């Protein structure tokens, strides 16, 4: 800093690997800056998506009207102009990658909102980017489901956890307020594109054939890996449903487009009723399956028992389900998933008062628990419907949930589980006003002040 007021600011181009500096006071705007950079470099360069970043204060600076001094920007700041749209990957509940090029200085609420419009998904506000602890688009092609590749891969990415581990992964849900940059997310990194909140609004056939699918998907996966937990009974049908959304996806029919359900009789080998008697309904439609447990199960299941007697219980539970739609089917799947004793809680470690261990918080659309971090055992349970409001201290990175009957949950997380229980709750409860708004149109502004409004 100068006694004229004058200083130099260092400003690094990423893509370029140069460094430039620039004499400045604090009354210069940041377009200023930015035209006298693409003026110094002297280069028949694209300079359009460039963008000043701040890596030490973690903010972009996009306001070019705004002086130096309105940014607090000082003698000692060390600026980057880089392109605002870098590479990513997304690997989506199927399990697939995509390759995306997205805008690393959107809010993450709205670049996952972009995301879902691109993909054809409603509701984007239910999902979101996680950290983790390559498909090329053709049309429609993220409603089509795939059986997983051979029995080898499953076994091999079934890697059961402790729900304390599982419990921790939830550290890496990315705040919705703040963009990519700003999260240590780097170019090419892979983020799992997920459904986060448990409440899923207007799930409709007519229009939802991707966001079911990979809600379906999602649901199967944590079924098979055994991330959630079923009966025997249940993980039959479970196999079942699998299998005839399976065999309904490969087979040839008279539907043209991906993006759009299958009747069982559609099907180019389909057996038309009185086709093969004058008796309707003696035979099946499907005159011949081919059903193999070792894709459809979790390999708890062949470890416990013989295939033939698991190939029996899917062919019972598969009268059920052999009538049903590709996508009914898929909805059955979703919907028997959605009663499971476990369904729709995230959890987080936590400490509470008289603990002597670390616990776990529970978060549900409609409720907090206390549980158990051995067993998941739920211990005790509040709910929403009688929540008036919440702090954080952020300096003891304690949540005091304040409810009705002046009734009071106080738990303790670390830092960064804090951010995220907080904009769960903020977020359930902004997933709540969906069935009154006379809107209808995604209302950020509200999202935003609930999760980041304070």
């Amino acid at each position: 800093m100068g006694s004229d007021g004058t200083w130099e600011l260092s400003v690094h181009v990423t893509d370029l690997n140069r460094d430039v500096t620039l004499r400045v006071t604090g009354e210069v705007h940041i377009g200023g800056v930015m035209l006298k950079l693409v003026e110094k470099l002297d280069v028949k360069k694209d300079w359009s998506d460039h963008a000043l970043w701040w890596e030490k204060k973690r903010t972009w600076l996009l306001k070019t009207h705004w002086t130096l001094d309105k940014c607090g920007i000082q003698a000692d700041a060390k600026l980057q102009f880089t392109p605002q749209h870098k590479l990513l990957r997304l690997q989506l509940p199927n399990m697939k990658y995509v390759k995306v090029k997205v805008n690393f200085s959107d809010r993450v609420f709205k670049a996952v909102s972009d995301i879902c419009k691109t993909f054809n998904i409603r509701h984007p506000e239910e999902l979101s980017l996680l950290k983790k602890p390559a498909l090329e688009l053709e049309p429609g092609i993220l409603a089509v489901s795939q059986p997983v590749t051979s029995p080898e891969i499953l076994a091999k990415m079934f890697k059961p956890q402790a729900l304390l581990d599982k419990a921790k992964t939830n550290q890496g849900w990315l705040d919705s307020s703040r963009s990519l940059m700003e999260q240590d997310v780097k170019e090419n990194e892979a983020l799992l594109l997920r459904f986060k909140y448990y409440s899923f609004f207007d799930l409709n056939p007519k229009y939802d054939a991707i966001r079911i699918n990979q809600l379906y998907e999602q649901a199967k996966w944590a079924l098979l890996l055994e991330e959630i937990e079923c009966t025997e009974e249940e993980m039959m049908m479970f196999a079942a449903l699998q299998y005839h959304i399976n065999k309904l996806s490969i087979m040839t029919s008279e539907n043209h487009l991906n993006n759009s359900d299958k009747e069982v009789d559609e099907v180019d080998a389909a057996l038309s009723d009185l086709e093969i008697t004058l008796e309707g309904g003696k035979t099946s439609t499907i005159l011949t399956t081919d059903v193999n447990p070792e894709c459809l199960v979790s390999p708890r299941y062949l470890k416990k028992y013989k295939s033939k007697q698991i190939t029996a219980r899917i062919l019972e539970a598969h009268q059920n389900v052999a009538q049903m739609s590709l996508i009914e089917a898929k909805m059955r799947f979703i919907q028997a998933w959605q009663s499971l004793p476990e369904f729709g809680i995230t959890h987080f470690i936590a400490r509470f008062q008289g603990g002597k261990r670390e616990e776990l918080i529970g978060i549900a659309y409609n409720r907090l628990i206390r549980m158990d971090a051995s067993t998941g055992d739920a211990i005790k349970t509040w709910r929403f419907s009688n929540m008036k409001q919440w702090n954080v201290n952020w300096e003891i990175k304690m949540v005091t949930v304040e409810f009705a009957d002046e009734v009071r949950l106080s738990f303790i997380c670390t830092e960064v589980d804090c951010k995220v229980v907080h904009e769960f709750i903020g977020g359930y409860i902004f997933l709540s006003t969906r069935a009154k708004d006379q809107n209808e149109s995604l209302d950020e502004e509200m999202f935003y002040k609930l999760t980041s409004g304070w």
